[PDB]
């Protein structure tokens, strides 16, 4: 009789966007992962010390609250407000400050301490009775009042160093800790990475006066010292100096950039287990990209993106006569047949492997090149501390919308590489079939063939592993 | 005889530019709406008194100068310069206070008014008869000076706030007023969404020795009070505080955000209304686009590209023997015929009407993509005063050339999308054809057919609207 | 017999990138030019003053160091570190004046003056014994310390201006030079293209108490003279203004933006010449584009990228029976054979210049579309100058990333459109033959053509100029 090619049936799914136009698939699914519901925190240690810690105390080694001194420090991290009140001395901090603590009290990583050679250059550290519970700290108070100085260091790291002064509300006790006129406005600078100043003057004038009043009263009510504190960044290879006077004040600890913990605001559920965790819920295993607002993540996490895109799972849908497809059911993607149902049709395994194996590398490519440009725009010697220092109070990341629009872009290049791919695969094979079928039977050039002969089924399935012989199907002409 | 179907041959237009190729198209239009000549505004109030009044008046509410605080602000305003003398106070203004005060003199939006709460707070102001005309300030001069406060106050709406100090020149009044010594510097700060200062000192010493000296002296010229103002920002939700000593000055408002009108730069032309308006043109009434070079406007408008494209607007001429024109004349895009003219050529219109669909259709997809990508780009809520405000001085925005990179790369794509349907269409249509007139006729594969018998212009009609049918042609044999 | 065209058969050299696949292609070059070893720096003179000279001792006109107020100033250029002591007064720079004095002090534009206009305005400069040496720098001491005024004026390039104050150790001279008490604070402003500010005090005071400890002291150990300077900008057409009081200082010239000069640090070499030289190495004439990391360059250079790409230089392989190659050796890219070698094949060298034509005008259209990209991406007036200024530290620049980005996504469309053209000059070939052969002539829809009669190798060569003629063929009949 005669005999076709083609693709099995199967209802359709859903449309893909390629570049040239939209195509019809039998299915899809989606590029990124997306958020689960809960937190997943199997095994893993949780610190919550909201009780009694605060955010400054945890920088000042109050006793009790010492998170970025331990040594294996948990993953998610919990403690008090912003303006807690410490035991110790009153504290009064600049937004810059501000920004940068909320940040560099959890850090993952190695704090480098370099009290030390303070010590050995100025000698012993001031010494006060309010400040007993407070641990971390270098007062500068030399004999000879104010005697400015200069302190240069190389940097072991690259960090955020808190620099500022330590003074009192008397004015007598200004005086004698300062030794400086009460109508004097003097300056302490920090020259590292970038170039940071404070300002300073009596009590009873500006604007250290405001100071007294934004600051934030400690636990017991007969402390008269408030420190002011700012923030300063070094690099792990040059030099950073502080212009030190009489009274001021330095926390010596550089806290090193790097990974840094999350504060959980969703339930926290055990008994199951993640690689990527984010403060609003975990994510599935094994994602290409992270349905996400942000690059603030722990564990093993993939590049984010901010919305979803839909991606080829199955074949282009080209039919509703003979229009490409196959009416009978049969186990996989590609087939022959002879209109006939149930024995006289069969199925070929190698097309239906090679167009999966296609699928699947022009995913990989697609994940690569989607790498590659993530690490171009980041840098590939990135810090989340950093990443999320520099952008302070910033919300909207445009460079995550650059990327977005990037994936987007990859994904209508990924589709019609796949389509093109897989209608290479059916030219080619329908080529090798006509070429093993002969000369002498007749193409009707939609994909059927018209034989001079009659063909059964084992005609048709003979074809299907290529053992057919024309040897045999002499008898008899037709057509 | 024989029968072929194609296209009307029609002169060609121009060339549109393809993904992976450059096509030849009897049509095209531009996507983006062109500026006019004139303004056109009909309807609509015109605010001019640039002869009376300054930018500053408006802000401290003068007498007859009081835009701000009008009910139906229209939407085209103009007013004096920058340096118009006052008839209250001699003024100072910051580079920051100049950038701002350029724009929220005239916002369309609606103002809040705190000075209220600060009369209750701080009893009542200060009183000087060189301000008799001024309505709108603050002075903080309380009866024990210094008497350094903070005020705290929850924000309203987003705007911009004008505070400072308001200082005489000799050295009496300042005593008098601040009750500070005169070799002392103090300070006026502002913590709203972004930190700002101000400083000041005796007259005989710096910094107020150039607030006088670049101070802009007023209509009577025995005023001996400087106000020195500067600018600070605030947020609907969160809270701003100003830190405040005797003698410093506040503007009690918050110029909310908004729109903000324009200053007509060329003829204003009644008579005649529009939509869109610029500083330097109106527009034309639907556009899609509109060839701008800032996001500042008026009325209703589209996103703002910086150069206009071409997209297609008829079809590809493929052809120069039959090459897939018809050398007929037809009212149609496509046609039959049978190498007949006057009669023996029909058209039809459901492949032209789908061409125009397909058109109409892929246009709309490409403004809706533009517009989506315009809003994740700015933002969805964003806002013309402060976009304009946060840029500065600088007239270059490469957010623009951004969008203007985007909508060329899409243009590209549309073209791409439109011909590939056309093409879709057309062999649909020939599919159709070869199969309703029947397997007895030979296909030449080019698009013509020929027939066993012959076939007068009558069956070149009846074909047309698919009433065709084999009974009445089977007579006679002919190739 | 029979009758075939198609392509030269070549051994395959490697892939490409389209838009919808990967193309394996015969030839392939590379997009941009790559650095060498050297620097050919022939036939142009080299400045090396790296002894005696310091960055600063240029600016401030030392004896023999006097690049900035050259006439011929030689491309290359090389002087001492920052850090040098100078022969006159000790110096002071802030991290903006070290920044812009890296770059100022080589600048190969004509440099601006303006001290006759200050000493026409404010009189004769202050004169130090110590500053002999020294001859560029204007001191404003007016006869009634302090005598604060604002210095206005129109300048004449776009430039940075270096100001700041000259004072000594001693309280004694402080005194006598400013006419101040120790305990006061005053500052010296610029306002020009941005607005810029330093601060002074007494010896014994913040903040030059730390301006004595981070001088560079001079080669001679007998001078009390600190200059203490800071960087502003300017614009061309727009008014810059000093705020000067007693004891400051500005150097009087704008230093005019432009290309400066690059430092070597490879070997430089004679004897060979190139047109753009970089600071590691020149590159090869006529490159299209440059594989560099920044904009910095000398002579005429074309737009920077980061990485090279690979474009197109033969044809597509679509071969492995006839499956579209010629296995004869022929001198060109398509032919004509009959299944001989040697004198049945043939080559017409037609569609060899169309294609080699069609490749240089795709890749001249790209490289006019990189370049527009570029001159969008940084505008038309630009300036090296600037452009490295405004960076300050930053070695990355994200800008540079965005155009290697745009031309990688370029150079896939070159591929797609140049295999395009060259598709369609097949078909069209093709279709030429065909039509020029006959209707009597079968056609195997392969490329290949099957005669009624013999067709000698005389037949196929004839047809290669198309002089072919059917009348002097028609003898003998074969299928
Ligand atoms: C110390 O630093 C911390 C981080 O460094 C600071 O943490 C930030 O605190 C903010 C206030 O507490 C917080 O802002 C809140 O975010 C919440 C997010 O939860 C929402 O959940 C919804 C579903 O239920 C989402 O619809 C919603 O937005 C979505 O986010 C998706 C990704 O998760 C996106 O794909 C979607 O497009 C969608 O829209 C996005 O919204 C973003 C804004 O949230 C926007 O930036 C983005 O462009 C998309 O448009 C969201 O996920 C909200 O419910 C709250 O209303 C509020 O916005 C920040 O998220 C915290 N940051 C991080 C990294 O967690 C901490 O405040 C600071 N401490 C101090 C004292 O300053
Ligand atoms: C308070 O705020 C106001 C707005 O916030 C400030 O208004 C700005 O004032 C500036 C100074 O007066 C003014 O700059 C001038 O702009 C004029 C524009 O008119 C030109 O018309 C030409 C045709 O006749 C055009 O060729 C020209 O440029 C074109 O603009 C097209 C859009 O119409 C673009 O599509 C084209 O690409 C083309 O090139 C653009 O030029 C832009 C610069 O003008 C450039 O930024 C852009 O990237 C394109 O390259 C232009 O349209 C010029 O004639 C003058 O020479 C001068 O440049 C600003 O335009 C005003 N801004 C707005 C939004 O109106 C106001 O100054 C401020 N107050 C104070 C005291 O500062
Ligand atoms: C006054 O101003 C001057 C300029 O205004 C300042 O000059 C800069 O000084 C820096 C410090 O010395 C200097 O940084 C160094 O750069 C060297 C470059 O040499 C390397 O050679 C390698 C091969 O041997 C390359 O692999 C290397 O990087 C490559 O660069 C290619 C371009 O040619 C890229 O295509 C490649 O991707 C590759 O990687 C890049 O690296 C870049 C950083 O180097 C990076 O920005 C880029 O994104 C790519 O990732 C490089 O070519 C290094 O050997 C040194 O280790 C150091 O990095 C700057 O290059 C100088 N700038 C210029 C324009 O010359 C001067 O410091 C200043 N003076 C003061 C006192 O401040
Ligand atoms: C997701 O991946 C995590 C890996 O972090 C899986 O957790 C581990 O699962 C293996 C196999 O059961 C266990 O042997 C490990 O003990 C688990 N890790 C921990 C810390 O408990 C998790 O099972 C995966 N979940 C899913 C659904 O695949
Ligand atoms: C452009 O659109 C404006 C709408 O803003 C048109 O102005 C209105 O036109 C209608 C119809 O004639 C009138 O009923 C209104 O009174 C008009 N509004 C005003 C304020 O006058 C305008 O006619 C349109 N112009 C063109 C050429 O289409
Ligand atoms: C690269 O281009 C430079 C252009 O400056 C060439 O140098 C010139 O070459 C011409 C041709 O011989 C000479 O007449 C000039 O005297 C050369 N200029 C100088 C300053 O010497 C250089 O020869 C080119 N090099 C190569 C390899 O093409
Ligand atoms: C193909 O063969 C069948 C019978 O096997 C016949 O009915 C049909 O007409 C043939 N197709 C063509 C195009 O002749
Ligand atoms: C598409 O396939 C998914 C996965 O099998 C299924 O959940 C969904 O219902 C399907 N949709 C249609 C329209 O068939
Ligand atoms: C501290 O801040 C929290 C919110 O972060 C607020 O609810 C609380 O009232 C504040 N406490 C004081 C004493 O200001
Ligand atoms: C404060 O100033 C007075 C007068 O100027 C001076 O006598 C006194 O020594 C100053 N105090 C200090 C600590 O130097
Ligand atoms: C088509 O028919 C016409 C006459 O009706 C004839 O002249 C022509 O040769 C035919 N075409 C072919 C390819 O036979
Ligand atoms: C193309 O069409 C437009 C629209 O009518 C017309 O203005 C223009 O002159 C046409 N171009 C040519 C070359 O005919
Ligand atoms: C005020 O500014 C204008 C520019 O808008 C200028 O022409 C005028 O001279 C200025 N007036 C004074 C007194 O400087
Ligand atoms: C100014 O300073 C003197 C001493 O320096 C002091 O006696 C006087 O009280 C001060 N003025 C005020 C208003 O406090
Ligand atoms: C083409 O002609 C050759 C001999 O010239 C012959 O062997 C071959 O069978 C012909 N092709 C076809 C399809 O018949
Ligand atoms: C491709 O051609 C280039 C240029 O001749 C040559 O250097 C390279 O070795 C070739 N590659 C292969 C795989 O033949
Ligand atoms: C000057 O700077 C160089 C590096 O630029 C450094 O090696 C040298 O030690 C410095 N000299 C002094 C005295 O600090
Ligand atoms: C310094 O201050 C004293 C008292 O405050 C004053 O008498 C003297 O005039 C001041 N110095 C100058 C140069 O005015």
């Amino acid at each position: 009789n005669q005999i076709c090619i083609g693709k099995a049936i199967k209802p359709i799914n859903g449309t893909v966007e390629t570049v040239s136009r939209m195509a019809k698939v039998t299915g899809m699914k989606k590029v990124g992962g997306e958020r689960m519901q809960k937190i997943c925190a199997k095994g893993e240690q949780i610190h919550d010390s909201s009780s009694a810690c605060g955010i400054v105390s945890h920088h000042l080694k109050q006793e009790g609250c010492d998170f970025p001194f331990l040594l294996n420090k948990p993953k998610f991290a919990t403690t008090g407000p912003m303006n807690t009140s410490t035991t110790g001395f009153n504290f009064y901090l600049t937004e810059k400050a501000k920004s940068w603590m909320n940040i560099t009290w959890r850090v993952l990583g190695e704090n480098k301490d370099f009290g030390d050679n303070l010590v050995e250059k100025y000698g012993e550290s001031g010494a006060t009775s309010e400040g007993a519970t407070l641990k971390n700290y270098y007062w500068y108070v030399p004999t000879a009042k104010p005697g400015p100085v200069v302190y240069e260091k190389l940097a072991e790291c690259t960090g955020t160093i808190y620099y500022g002064a330590l003074l009192s509300d008397a004015e007598a006790g200004y005086i004698a800790v300062t030794g400086r006129n009460v109508t004097e406005r003097w300056d302490v600078r920090f020259t590292g990475s970038s170039e940071s100043s404070i300002s300073f003057s009596g009590p009873k004038q500006s604007p250290m006066e405001e100071y007294i009043i934004k600051s934030v009263r400690s636990s017991v009510d007969t402390v008269r010292n408030i420190i002011i504190l700012d923030s300063g960044r070094v690099k792990k290879g040059e030099t950073f100096s502080i212009s030190l006077s009489s009274g001021a004040v330095v926390i010596p600890t550089i806290f090193c950039d790097g990974d840094f913990a999350v504060t959980p605001q969703v339930q926290i559920d055990k008994d199951c287990a993640s690689d990527c965790h984010s403060a609003y819920g975990s994510f599935p295993n094994g994602s290409s990209f992270i349905i996400h607002h942000s690059v603030h993540t722990v564990g093993s996490c993939p590049p984010s993106i901010l919305r979803n895109f839909d991606v080829i799972d199955g074949y282009e849908a080209t039919w509703e006569f003979f229009t490409g497809g196959i009416q009978g059911a049969i186990d996989g993607w590609y087939g022959v047949t002879n209109h006939d149902t149930g024995k006289g049709t069969a199925a070929d395994q190698t097309s239906t492997q090679k167009a999966v194996e296609a699928i699947t590398n022009k995913l990989n490519e697609a994940i690569e090149n989607g790498n590659q440009r993530y690490n171009q725009l980041y840098g590939l010697a990135r810090t989340q501390a950093e990443l999320l220092g520099n952008l302070g109070k910033e919300v909207n990341d445009l460079r995550l919308e650059t990327f977005t629009e990037f994936i987007r872009l990859e994904t209508i290049l990924v589709n019609t590489r796949i389509i093109e791919e897989h209608q290479a695969i059916g030219s080619k094979k329908k080529e090798e079939v006509k070429r093993l079928l002969g000369p002498n039977a007749l193409d009707l050039g939609n994909g059927c063939f018209n034989l001079t002969h009659t063909c059964d089924s084992n005609c048709v399935n003979s074809i299907s592993r290529g053992t057919y012989t024309r040897e045999n199907y002499i008898h008899n002409v037709t057509l």
